[PDB]
């Protein structure tokens, strides 16, 4: 369906799975990692996102401020990030390297330079 759906935008940064960025990547299965991503103006947390190749990655993305976009360059990952809502996208990276995350939802003056990075390890 699935897990995360609704969240509180006012406390997302201090209580819960997105509050501590050191803990953003959580193993949730024998070959599966959940990554709690905060899309905010203007950037992504954590940065970089580090994940192993071949593992199913479950991205859980929300915003503490306005609507953003979460698009990973070179992939079909393309989702809307709404405040108060959790966007869930599942993906298995099968090539190591650095991927760029870009915002494709105009979110204010820093929109252009709102970028993130995912490093897929070997
Ligand atoms: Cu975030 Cu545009
Ligand atoms: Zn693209």
């Amino acid at each position: 369906a699935g897990k995360l759906e609704r969240v509180d935008p006012t406390t997302v940064r201090q209580e819960g799975p997105w509050a501590d960025p050191a803990q953003a990547v959580v193993q949730t299965g024998p070959n599966q990692y959940t990554v709690y991503v905060l899309a905010f103006a203007f950037g992504y947390q954590p940065n970089p996102i580090e994940v192993p190749q071949g593992a199913e990655i479950v991205f859980k993305i929300t915003s503490p401020d306005v609507i953003h976009g979460f698009h990973v360059e070179g992939t079909n990952i393309n989702v809307e990030v709404l405040p108060g809502e959790v966007s869930t996208v599942r993906y298995t990276f099968k090539r190591p390297g650095e991927y760029r995350i870009i915002c494709n939802q105009y979110c204010g003056l820093g929109h252009q330079n709102m970028f993130g990075t995912i490093v897929v390890k070997e």
